[PDB]
């Protein structure tokens, strides 16, 4: 099998969020077939980041998610040759972010090529405020929109204070060899998790647990 129980990962992001630019690159392992992964991030331009770090961290690879065998694993079908996906991030504030990843494979390692882009977020709100404390987990609803795989979480932030600030997303995923067959409807459950940070979030460990599962 192309893809190996340990993986390396490879990551470079660049975007703006609000007009504030960055790079961040990742170097990390995960265990595709357990959908576990970690990784270090490193913001290399931009920082320290004028927005909340916890927007970005779902743009830091579905490969990390234990499938069943009674549904079809698009995403470790999509290997050696890769697979992209596109995301619309929508927050109840008003914020919106668009992402990218083009994900390939060089033999033990994933590389990711990342883009982040997010606009209208106020000034006075949580992101442009850093006052987020972590995504709740979440079930990503897959199903097929147009011939695309399309992946939907409604979510929210917890943020300080016993308050929850909403976003709905949706993800478009996309094998980049012809003739991948789609899978049918299924749901991921995900838990994202910062697991260390230095002062400023220029340094974090991400860490991500994600389970496909028909509801059962």
């Amino acid at each position: 099998s192309a893809i190996k129980p340990d993986m390396k990962i490879k990551l470079r992001m660049e975007g703006n969020v609000n007009g504030h630019h960055f790079v961040i690159d990742g170097d990390g392992t995960g265990k595709p077939f357990e959908g576990k992964q970690s990784m270090d991030l490193e913001v290399k331009e931009g920082g320290p980041l004028p927005f909340a770090f916890d927007i970005l961290t779902t743009a830091f690879n579905r490969v990390f998610a234990k499938y069943p065998d009674n549904i079809q694993d698009y995403f470790k079908q999509s290997f050696p040759k890769g697979y992209s996906w596109e995301r619309s991030l929508t927050f109840e504030d008003g914020g919106i972010c668009n992402a990218r990843n083009d994900i390939t494979m060089e033999g033990d390692t994933f590389y990711n090529k990342v883009r982040f882009y997010g606009t209208n977020f106020p000034a006075n709100g949580p992101v442009m405020q850093k006052k987020t404390l972590k995504w709740e987990p979440s079930t990503e609803k897959m199903y097929v929109r147009d011939g695309v795989l399309t992946g939907d979480v409604e979510t929210a932030l917890l943020l300080e204070g016993n308050a929850h600030y909403r976003c709905d997303f949706r993800t478009t995923y996309k094998a980049k060899e012809k003739g991948v067959k789609l899978p049918g409807a299924h749901f991921v459950d995900h838990c994202i998790e910062i697991l260390s940070h230095d002062k400023d979030y220029n340094k974090v460990k991400l860490y991500e647990h994600a389970v496909a599962h028909s509801g059962l």
